[PDB]
C-alpha cells in the first residue's frame, strides 16, 4: 500500500501533539507535555485507497528530511505563533531543498473564543504560499481529519 510520510510543525503550544492524536487516537489531550519527537502510524483508507500514514510530531532538520508533506501549524488566539510561520517554511525549504512542497496551513484551536488571528488574514497568507488554509479544533474534532487528508490530497497532485 501506500505509505504517506506527514509531518507536524508550528510553535509550542499550538496542538500539533493533540492534532496528531486526536486524528490517530481520537482523544482530546488537555494536559501539555512539551515533545522532544515522536512518531505515529496508522492505516487508513482515503478517497478508496488503503494508506499508511506515518507522522512525526516535532517540537516547537535530519528527523524531518523524509517528510513528503507538511501541516504549518498556528493557533488563532496566538499572534505571535501566526507571524513566526515563515520560519518553519523557511525551515521546509532547507530540509527538502526545494520551493515546491506540499503543504497545508493550519489555524488550530478553533473552539477558542480570544481569536486575535481573522480567518481572512490567514487565507492571504496560504494563498501567497499557494496552500489551503484549514481551520481546526484538536478538542472538538471540527477539520482535524479534513487537515491531514488534504495534505496526502496535496502529495498527490505533487
Ligand atoms: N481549546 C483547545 N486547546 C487545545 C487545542 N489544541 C491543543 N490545545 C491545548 O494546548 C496545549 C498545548 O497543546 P500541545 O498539543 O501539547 O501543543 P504542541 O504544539 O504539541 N506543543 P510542543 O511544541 O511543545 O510540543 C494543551 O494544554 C492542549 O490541550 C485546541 O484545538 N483547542
Ligand atoms: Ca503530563
Ligand atoms: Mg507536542
Ligand atoms: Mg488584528
Amino acid at each position: 500500500m501506500t505509505e504517506y510520510k506527514l509531518v507536524v510543525v508550528g510553535a509550542g503550544g499550538v496542538g500539533k501533539s493533540a492534532l496528531t492524536i486526536q486524528l490517530i487516537q481520537n482523544h482530546f489531550v488537555d494536559e501539555y507535555d512539551p515533545t522532544i519527537e515522536d512518531s505515529y502510524r496508522k492505516q487508513v483508507v482515503i478517497d478508496g485507497e488503503t494508506c499508511l500514514l506515518d507522522i512525526l510530531d516535532t517540537a516547537g532538520d535530519q528527523y524531518m528530511r523524509t517528510g513528503e508533506g507538511f501541516l504549518c501549524v498556528f493557533a488563532i488566539n496566538n499572534t505571535k505563533s501566526f507571524e513566526d510561520i515563515h520560519q518553519y517554511r523557511e525551515q521546509i525549504k532547507r530540509v527538502k531543498d526545494s520551493d515546491d512542497v506540499p503543504m497545508v496551513l493550519v489555524g488550530n484551536k478553533c473552539d477558542l473564543a480570544a481569536r486575535t488571528v481573522e480567518s481572512r488574514q490567514a487565507q492571504d497568507l496560504a494563498r501567497s504560499y499557494g496552500i489551503p488554509y484549514i481551520e481546526t479544533s484538536a478538542k472538538t474534532r471540527q477539520g482535524v481529519e479534513d487537515a491531514f487528508y488534504t495534505l496526502v490530497r496535496e502529495i498527490r497532485q505533487h
